[PDB]
């Protein structure tokens, strides 16, 4: 068979995709092309990275999806959230797209896959793991920007979103390395509105030993914008280098605090791979903290994807054979 392996994480506010060697990091935002017609947007030739989708010959919906949406429509908006997005047509519009989007980079008209995706710990094993793998599982005809793909789904895998990211650092060659089937592993994941920590023994989630802060990269740039006397400007600029080591300090003070406290001694922990939007902007720091123990990949964005991308393949096997 002809089988490719997608790999999709539909997270925060971006959803990150990845086919083959091809990948997309996109706003979970969507819009529709309507007859209302603006001034400027979609009449200028501009060539703009976004595309038009029809689902199953639907003509009267175009849906619009792409990092320069807002570019071409007024009518875009973020897609639902919620831990029940999986029954809201938001939603449902977006893993469409995000399916069409990987598909269109498929020369042949008829693409045959398996998908690989992820989903809150908490939700990895209730109803809505139901409702998302039937969202997924299903053949499909799309036209991205006027070409048809006919797209059908050999199999589904999701996972715990945190394993994406363990599974990109702890997988070679369809195994996990041997150190990880029996050792401890926290994965600190430094987000916008949030600092999660997931720590995982002997491969299984240890729910007693994981946590959040309320707190994200957010509440820094803004901590840090104040002490000044705006974080979007913070943002731009990070090589007020006082203030900067100031927060940080705390921040990680905090963070380690916590882990001692809850996960335990930082010498029974085989390794903390620091992840998330944060994650460059303290590794560095981390890493001084504590030596030997924190990790960081490449293009933390796609950790998850690549994650995901190594399941697929097993799934994969699993289908040709």
């Amino acid at each position: 068979s002809n089988v490719y392996v997608m790999a999709l994480d539909f997270g925060n506010g971006f959803v990150k995709g990845k086919i083959n060697d091809e990948k997309f990091v996109i706003p979970s935002r969507i819009g529709r092309k309507t007859n209302e017609n603006n001034q400027l947007k979609g009449f200028v030739d501009n060539k703009l990275d976004v595309s038009e989708f029809i689902i199953n010959g639907n003509n009267d919906e175009v849906l619009l999806f792409g990092n320069d949406l807002d570019k071409t429509t007024n009518t875009g908006k973020d897609t639902a959230s919620t831990n029940d997005r999986y029954d809201i047509k938001s939603f449902k519009d977006l893993v469409e797209c995000s399916i069409g989007l990987l598909a269109r980079e498929v020369p042949e008209e008829v693409v045959n896959v398996v998908i690989a995706t992820g989903m809150p710990s908490n939700e990895i094993g209730t109803d809505k793991q139901a409702k998302f793998e039937k969202l997924l599982n299903k053949s499909r005809l799309i036209e991205i920007d006027g070409i048809a793909k006919t797209i059908n789904v050999k199999g589904v895998k999701i996972v715990a979103q945190p394993m994406g990211t363990l599974l990109d650092l702890n997988m070679e060659n369809g195994k996990v390395f041997k150190a990880f089937t029996e050792g401890k592993y926290s994965v600190l994941d430094f987000g916008s509105g949030t600092t999660i920590i997931d720590t995982y023994q002997n491969m299984k989630r240890v729910e007693e030993e994981s946590f959040v802060i309320n707190k994200g990269t957010i509440d820094f740039y803004k901590r840090i914008a104040s002490h000044v006397s705006t974080p979007r400007m913070i943002e731009k600029g990070l090589e007020f280098k006082d203030e900067f080591y100031k927060e940080q300090d705390s921040l990680i003070e905090e963070v380690m605090s916590n882990f001692e406290i809850t996960v335990g001694n930082i010498n029974s922990i085989d390794r903390i791979i620091v992840t998330g939007g944060g994650a460059n902007i303290h590794f560095d720091s981390l890493s001084h903290y504590y030596s030997d123990v924190f990790e960081k990949a490449d293009d933390s964005q796609f950790s998850n994807v690549r994650g995901y991308e190594k399941l697929g393949e097993l799934l994969k096997n699993k289908v040709e054979q």
